[PDB]
């Protein structure tokens, strides 16, 4: 299922895993971009409780400034009056991940741990002031800008947490950290995103994922490129090698993993088919793309039982009624056969 077409076990990241794993107490960031099945944290939240009972609870990670409707947070509650805006339908000066908050003037939000956090926790804040020296808080904390436009506030707080804002912000992800170290997963998705749609973001996207910390990249797509039936695979092959290219310039020492397209149906009409007449093309192309680039490349399909298998998924419970998006209890299957296969990697070095 895990093909490696670099060199896992020579990897920087390799070791800090390894690190890790007898409690170096570093934090090792796993950091999951991608489209809806990326956005309902189903998948990427069974990861997380998987990989962190395995190799420690670094902590939730990074998540949203605030609610985003039709997509989840599943580590977070949000309790506040922030209105959060996407790369989906709008336009904006997006940092990377496609979302953003505006707090407004007497602004205030909440989010509290669905489950046990006690203690003083690492916290960073992508954040845009409307005025350059501008200030928050955090949990009673003057917090401050330097200079204006997007940047990140290293503070630290306890769970739940309060961000006042007197008067108005741009807020993008919030990382929240054990300083115990171990693992974080960060679910960075988009309902409906491609991967060439990262263009809808601001330029400066690639210092953004720069100062993500993340030591592993888990990028997710290829179901909606698959859905457009004129999508033009050898451009879009050079735009997702560009892609790879560029996140290893901006994070040298980390690695990658892509994972292909699962099997959507255009029909659940008759037994097996009908798949999307470009499914098969994007798929290949996302191998190509791991092989050239170097990467890891987990096959979603292979996972499911190979070609015509999305049925027999749709028959068992484990996916939607329409033969694209899982069930919850579907993302958790596929997420533990990828937890297997990355520990299965780390094992063997």
């Amino acid at each position: 299922l895990l093909t490696d077409y670099g060199n896992a076990s020579a990897s920087p990241w390799m070791k800090k895993l390894q690190s890790v794993a007898q409690g170096s107490g570093e934090t090792f960031r796993i950091l999951q971009i991608g489209d809806s099945h990326t956005a309902g944290d189903f998948f990427t939240d069974s990861l997380r409780k998987r990989l962190q009972k395995t190799w420690g609870d670094g902590g939730i990670g990074w998540v949203y400034p605030a609610n985003v409707k039709g997509q989840r947070m599943a580590a977070v509650r949000h309790n506040g009056n922030w209105q959060s805006l996407t790369s989906r339908n709008n336009t904006g000066d997006f940092p990377l991940g496609g979302i953003l908050a505006h707090t407004g003037s007497g602004g205030s939000m909440t989010l509290t741990a669905s489950d046990g956090i006690a203690s003083k926790q690492r916290v960073s804040l992508f954040a845009k002031p409307l005025l350059a020296e501008q200030t928050l808080t955090v949990n009673g904390n003057t917090v401050s800008a330097n200079g204006g436009g997007w940047q990140v506030l290293d503070t630290g707080a306890a769970l739940p947490l309060t961000i006042h804002t007197e008067m108005p912000w741009d807020i993008g992800f919030i990382n929240i950290e054990n300083p115990a170290g171990g693992i974080t997963v960060s679910a960075m998705g988009i309902n409906g995103a491609q991967l060439t749609q990262w263009s809808k973001w601001r330029a400066d996207r690639m210092n953004d994922l720069a100062q993500t910390g993340a030591d592993l990249v888990i990028l997710s797509y290829g179901t909606n490129e698959a859905f457009n039936n004129n999508i033009d695979i050898a451009d879009t092959e050079q735009k997702w090698l560009d892609t790879v290219r560029q996140i290893r310039d901006s994070l040298p020492a980390a690695g990658i993993l892509i994972i292909g397209a699962p099997e959507s149906l255009k029909n659940t009409l008759g037994v097996c088919g009908t798949r999307p007449v470009r499914l098969t093309e994007v798929q290949q192309m996302q191998r190509r793309v791991a092989r050239q680039g170097q990467t890891m490349f987990w096959s979603w399909q292979n996972a499911m039982g190979g070609i015509c298998s999305m049925k027999n998924w749709l028959n068992q419970g484990w996916a939607a009624k329409d033969g694209v998006h899982f069930s919850a209890k579907g993302y958790r299957r596929a997420a533990e056969m990828l937890a297997d296969s990355l520990e299965e990697l780390v094992r063997s070095a």
